[PDB]
């Protein structure tokens, strides 16, 4: 039912300011809602694009456009639409919640100097979660590996309307593909899946369990890993350490190492 369009003026600036917009900043925008903050992307920015779904909030689009001459429109699905077709440098978006997690990879994929994103608070918490904690996981890992996070603000429902049962939070993302080197990106995902899906097991007990994420059966990882242990550098005993108390350098220095030793295997 109408769900939850961001209203709250002071809300909206925080969002905008956080971004740190100039005339040179082109903006992607996910959802028009009312267009508050549309408009302020508009005000500060060199254009904005906005990728929204609902096409009866035209109306908005086109009230908005007589005022400004830099906003521009994509009627369509966010998952669908080609971002390697659009040149732009930063996203600043109230985010349709159900699209949290597919639509952050998905940007990240494509690359940004810098986004202000909302989120639900439940989700911001794990995507800056640090390491030995209840909300750190994958998508802490997947999310940190790739970027350098923070919550610049928590957001209560009084925000919104409709207004939500939960808080949000605006969350800032700056791409650091740069500060992990990582061997294999594809072999890092796998690797990911398999850990973190024995969250409270050691590494070494997590392989085994979900090897069929990285392509092996149950008893060739078994011996993969006593081949692999077998050499004794220290980073290879923090194998024994359980999945969620290893940092994103050690989760990373960790697979770099096992993806290496595979290679000549």
């Amino acid at each position: 039912a109408a769900q939850c369009f961001l209203i709250d003026k002071n809300f909206v600036n925080k969002a905008v300011e956080s971004a740190n917009l100039t005339k040179d900043d082109v903006v992607l925008e996910i959802g028009l809602g009312k267009g508050i903050l549309t408009e302020e992307l508009a005000k500060n920015a060199k254009k904005v694009y906005v990728i929204e779904i609902d096409k009866s909030l035209e109306p908005y689009a086109n009230k908005l456009k007589e005022l400004y001459n830099n906003i521009e429109i994509i009627w369509g699905d966010a998952l669908k639409v080609d971002l390697n077709k659009l040149d732009f440098n930063k996203v600043v978006a109230n985010l349709p919640y159900q699209i949290s997690s597919p639509i952050t990879f998905k940007l990240i994929k494509r690359g940004f100097d810098l986004a202000v994103l909302m989120y639900q608070y439940e989700f911001a918490k794990r995507m800056v979660a640090k390491e030995g904690t209840k909300d750190y996981g994958r998508l802490s890992v997947a999310v940190q590996s790739r970027a350098d996070v923070e919550i610049v603000a928590k957001v209560p429902p009084s925000a919104f309307y409709p207004k939500p049962k939960v808080y949000s939070a605006i969350v800032k993302i700056k791409p650091n593909k740069g500060k992990y080197h990582i061997e294999n990106e594809n072999f890092f995902d796998d690797f990911l899946r398999a850990i973190f899906q024995h969250r409270n097991k050691s590494v070494r007990k997590a392989l085994i369990d979900s090897s069929k994420e990285l392509n092996y059966n149950k008893d060739e990882m078994k011996k993969i890993l006593e081949d692999f242990l077998n050499t004794n550098s220290e980073i290879k005993n923090l194998i024994n350490e359980k999945v969620f108390k290893l940092s994103v350098k050690d989760i990373v220095n960790l697979s770099n190492e096992f993806y290496r030793f595979l290679q000549n295997r």
